[PDB]
């Protein structure tokens, strides 16, 4: 509260560390469904069904241009990528599986880097 602060957690390496994690996600073999925005002209259903599209390139641009106020808003956009994937894709499809694997991969790196 006013004039009563928890001790300052060092957040000065967060930007660089989220970049590293994002690089690791971009270079994973199962990143391919997630590298670019879903083409809304060519994929029936996507536009109406997925209210907040997100992909790695868009996260990369947001990160690079100071559009994440902190590491939580960054993790929200990463998760949003996998939540959209689960909304639109059956678990037993190549994309469905890629989403589950990428999420697992993200979540481990997040814990090991920050928790």
């Amino acid at each position: 509260s006013m004039s009563v602060k928890k001790p300052k957690r060092d957040d000065s390496k967060d930007l660089a560390l989220c970049s590293m994690i994002l690089t690791e996600m971009e270079t994973h073999e199962d990143a391919w469904p997630f590298l670019l925005p879903v083409n809304l002209k060519l994929v029936p259903g996507y536009k109406k069904v997925i209210k907040k599209p997100m992909d790695f390139s868009t996260i990369r641009e947001k990160l690079s241009s100071g559009q994440y106020p902190n590491l939580e808003t960054f993790a929200l956009d990463v998760r949003l990528v996998f939540d959209n994937c689960e909304t639109f894709n059956e678990d037993d499809s190549d994309i469905g599986r890629a989403g589950h694997n990428m999420r697992k991969y993200f979540e481990k790196k997040w814990t090991d880097t920050f928790k």
